């Protein structure tokens, strides 16, 4: 199993690898040294009785109640207690671990004061096959979910195995070989702080979107091979005229997908010189409908949105979103501010959510065109096999895709719903965790719509080019053959619900390569 | 000596707005003029050779399978403008309409549209005049309809707008502005009715307005701290470094600068204080401010980063060729057919910026709600009234009005998610970018009104807290209040504020506090 | 001989619109005049007895804890109107502003507001004039602000509007309308600045508009069936009886009536046909129409039931007393303090109606989308063009415009869910009913434009299918097309349709196809 050495910076791929259990995690010596130095600084702050939130004060508006050193253990224990008011389905295994990792990366910068033991508890969890069982709702953007995490790590909360099966606190510590979290150093705020939950949810969203984006491209390409699509619309020259990075990338990836294909139309229409005799109505127009012709532009805009989201998220993931914080340079004993305000993830998650809904709509319209006997240039209605009428093929699945898209559209941005709370102390809140969660739901819906499109295209390719897929590009052939290893052709109507669900799960974790 | 913007290949957003607003004249650089002349020649050849090209030898949309004889091209393109002129709704404002014209011009200047010298000159003339075409704001799915209306205007068959929004009939417009009627005899109509000009023009005006409102958001947040004994340590650079989002670092830096020299803010780092047994108890105030002050860098910062992304994308779009079909300058092929007119980029960025604006307007609204609350404003009069309490309510009405404006902003969401297959299913996916840009503009206008209310409240609060002399107020804060007081008197007794709010809002959208 | 509406206690929605639109004068019935005179006296007694009453012996909002001495009440109420005049945004249109005035009047007529005879006369005089107060549309969280602006107008300190929307200053309004300046010396200002008058006025105008648009939605659906050989069995009464929703039953019955006498629709019940062995195979067409025709009763019906609910609630609101405080006519107590001003009823019904309007607008848009599609319109020209195809595109632009208008409608959601605590947390929950009603109105306007496009398309389609003589077309269908053709010529060749769409839309909102 590969290992990710965490020093100061970790990229999104490395983060997902650790969160997903694909890689172990190790704290590099430099990071351990910085953290040990921060641990010492917290010790000094405490010995000096400096006025520091959480060390000598109550919480929120109650910070005006100063606390004596002898009562800090109780203080921080009750912090975790009152914050554990979360409700709703627990975060999935990968996401909960991504949250744990997000808190760890912040701590690794060396300004949180976390003790070596506390850090070890986070590392141990990530190297185990377990995840804390944390409720998904309750935060306005992430004290509540992190408090639940703390309780779990103390053996006072459930754990999740890779399959999602729940284990009680005691069993989790035993099975994962985890030691109970001990906060005797008064470093509880190093664990209950920042934007860890929304950041964890967001990095999982990022990974899923990369794979779905690859599928969106690969299916658009296969669509072209099933409907005699025109490749000139995907020409590099057009990209150069409207140089959006995401568009250029999309167009390039589309051209690569259909390289070697004999099923697409490559002629440049303007090369044709017309004669008087040609004047009249031709069978087909010289350009395709937008679901093919404008794929670079639509996909590209979505890709540029994801690029922005990922740039912002990379900074957030590697930042210290803690409050208070302890300056490594020792300029002041501690700083008090609001780096826990998750507005960055809130806004990027909302923007990505819109992009996902837009790209899902493209896929949905691609299915709608491919299955329409009036628009699919000669293919069977709904790509059925067997006697028509007696069989409807993908007619149900097509409507299901529309249903999934319509549902996605009903939910909008989470960020615009800030409500003054906490006795007006938190008079503005980010709702970033909700934003990231709403984006995740759309991503899941998009995966299902793409799954339906994938199943439709495997059938359409065979109906158009025969089981041998004559004229189909090497990439298209590889994709269909891969699908057919687990999903049989539709020779007669059958229930597709379970296959759609199974395929969607795959699309979210792997690309067509 | 009005400034001049020489257009060649690239033009930045500030230059673009200078031309659209009439602050600068525009000229086509010699290299651009030559590239355009070369493209003009290519179109001529394409037509002479009877090449199969959309709009030159074919119908439009799904009717493109209907080929057209060269003898009827004049009619073909004339009816294109005719059938597309189905727009409705209020006309785009003067600056925005001109921004659309500019956006089409910049695309043409790249030299791949085949536009004739006369056509280009007609666009430049409009931009150098004091006029703007009167074009309906609704009708496009993202921008043939508004552009077709523009064409009719430039032909004297449509109204024009003066800087005030007053309409002039076509003939009067060409006359007053010394504009020659647009002549499409060269069959270059597709150079004018194409691309994402409308949404791009609307968005470039949005970008400019947001820069100014962002500056007011920072300046007012700073003045708020001076009126509520705000703590500056939350805006420390060290915190920005720990969470290095560019927008946040900038917001914090600008906030610190605004209060530089102030004796009204609390600058002590609370952690420097060493506590002893006698300190253990309940203090009057907590050691940190409520989020509307403490988290300003993070909230404003996220908004600024969204605007930064919006502008990066918009800059590329403005300087791109969103035409279809296009005529490659290298001459590799007679023409290319694709979909560079799909405005998904402006659609998604406008929607993202709209959300950011709603979030920042919410911050300003909560700042007003805190400042005017006698239980939260640390000693200031309820609703900052003057005169006997009760008999006077001060800004009580204005405060509720700010909330009402914010609530309305929240009712409208992203435009992009509503794509609907249309044009006989040929345009099965559409961007709705023009709608997206327009919805963002509306929120920007509401944000300006909310900031205007906050500004008027702060001018009053500063005097109530520090005396008419503003003792202890920062140099920047003093200058801002003094400037406001030049046109907006103190509220000594209750009076209608509606007109003043609207007047100030107009100002905030065009100038920053300096 | 201008009709007259005599107000006593109850007025229906039609009478209300008749007065608001100036189609009828308004007179106060003898019993209403007496109830009001008695209430006026009760207000006098409350003041004489120094009863603890909001607005008479107290400040406003959270400032009500500040008690006021009788000698300062004139000033108290004057500043109330002053601080509340913080409205911004475009003014309410002539009819809607008058509807607001009427709403306040009807509440007062119940005799629990204490309004003096003069105050009542000022409202009546305004309604019987050709003017309306010029009132900003934004500023209320749900309607003190718009009503305060109304008060200023009636005192000659605010603008007025003529039927065309042209603005007149305060002096000119009082002069031209032959109105007396409003005098609040009786300390009855709270009888004018109170309740839900603005949202109720906006909503009642919405109700009238929806009735007409609904009639057009039915008429055009029927004409669509005559243009596409629609099957009438889907509109049979038997189906309505099996699923007894009132709105659906009514929709089906109105549809059948519209096509009565038509020889262009298919009336054969498919199940009557017995199939033989040689019938098995693929028929040209399916035995049932697409949903835009087959499910018209169900879709239109659900919208009609929503409007019915909206109207039932609105009727109660219009004829209710939404004031605070109130003076019990039964003399049980001097006054009651509560929250009848909370416009949650109009907020929720406006939001529900807005959704229904968007759904029905969607139906019309899809009907246009089907009718103009050569692959779906059963033999009609692509986009219903005349003249050579390609060279002409007909309604291709208008069809896209319809889609764009619908997409914009969808971007805005319910206003009610955005309640934000305001007024120093005193108004911790607000209705936003005024905003809700306004958002619904905008959707209604978009719906009218979409229906206008459909109407123009259908007139053309009817002539293309049945010839200029409309052979086989029902009497109702013929009347509608002929009526349209008196003002809107056929589209024999492509031409700008924007102005015609807008003109027709204006007509559809005020008159039904009869
Ligand atoms: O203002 C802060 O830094 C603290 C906020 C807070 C709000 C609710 C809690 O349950 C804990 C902390
Ligand atoms: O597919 C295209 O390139 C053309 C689309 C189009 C749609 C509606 C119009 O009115 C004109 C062009
Ligand atoms: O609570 C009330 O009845 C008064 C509310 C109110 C709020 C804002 C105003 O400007 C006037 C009255």
């Amino acid at each position: 199993k590969p290992a990710v050495e965490l020093d100061r910076h970790i990229d999104l791929d490395q983060a997902h690898a650790v969160a997903s259990g694909g890689a172990r995690i190790v704290l590099a010596p430099p990071a351990r040294d910085r953290c040990r130095a921060s641990e010492a600084r917290l010790g000094a702050v405490i010995r000096e009785a400096r006025h520091v939130y959480g060390l000598t004060t109550g919480f929120g508006p109650l910070a005006n109640r100063l606390i004596s050193g002898e009562n800090v253990r109780t203080l921080q224990a009750n912090l975790v207690h009152h914050l554990a008011s979360g409700v709703g389905p627990v975060l999935d295994w990968t996401t909960a671990r991504a949250m744990v990792l997000a808190r760890l990366v912040s701590i690794a910068q060396g300004a949180s004061g976390a003790s070596e033991g506390t850090i070890a508890r986070l590392i141990d969890l990530l190297n185990s096959e377990l995840a804390p069982a944390v409720p998904s709702r309750g935060t306005v953007g992430d004290l509540t979910p992190l408090a639940h995490m703390v309780l779990c790590l103390q053996g006072r909360g459930d754990f999740l195995d890779r399959d999602g099966t729940r284990l009680d606190g005691a069993e989790g510590l035993r099975r994962g070989r985890l030691q109970p979290l001990d906060l005797s150093h008064r470093d509880a705020l190093a664990l209950v702080n920042g934007t860890s939950a929304m950041t964890g949810i967001a990095l999982v969203n990022a990974h899923a979107c990369r794979h779905l984006g690859n599928w969106a491209v690969a299916l658009t390409a296969l669509l072209a091979e099933c409907l005699r699509g025109r490749t000139e619309a995907w020409a590099a020259a057009l990209s150069d005229l409207r140089p959006h990075p995401g568009q250029k990338d999309a167009a390039a990836r589309l051209r690569a997908r259909v390289d070697g294909s004999a099923r697409v139309v490559r002629h440049v229409i303007a090369e044709r010189r017309l004669d008087a005799g040609d004047i009249g109505t031709e069978p087909e127009a010289g350009q395709d409908a937008y679901s093919l012709r404008c794929a670079p532009q639509v996909l590209g805009a979505g890709f540029d949105t994801l690029a922005w989201h990922d740039r912002v998220l990379t900074i957030e993931l590697n930042a210290v979103t803690d409050n208070p914080v302890f300056p490594p340079d020792g300029s002041v004993p501690a700083l008090h501010g609001g780096n826990f305000m998750g507005q960055h993830v809130a806004l990027t998650s909302d923007a990505l959510a819109t992009a996902v809904t837009v790209l899902a709509g493209l896929a949905e319209r691609q299915i709608a065109r491919l299955t329409d006997e009036r628009l699919n240039r000669g293919l069977p209605p709904f790509l059925h096999r067997g006697p028509a009428g007696l069989n409807s093929g993908f007619m149900g699945a097509q409507v299901t895709a529309t249903a999934l898209l319509a549902e996605m559209r009903a939910t909008g941005p989470a960020s615009i719903h800030s409500i003054s709370t906490n006795a007006a102390n938190q008079d503005v809140v980010s709702l970033g965790t909700i934003a990231a969660r709403l984006c995740r739901e759309k991503i899941d819906r998009w995966a299902e719509i793409l799954a339906i499109l994938a199943l439709c295209l495997a059938q359409a390719a065979e109906l158009r080019c025969g089981s041998g897929l004559d004229g189909v590009s090497p990439a298209g052939k590889k994709l269909v053959q891969a699908l057919r290893e687990q999903f049989p052709p539709l020779e007669t109507d059958r229930p597709l619900g379970q296959e759609i669900a199974a395929l969607a799960t795959h699309l979210l974790q792997q690309s067509p390569v």
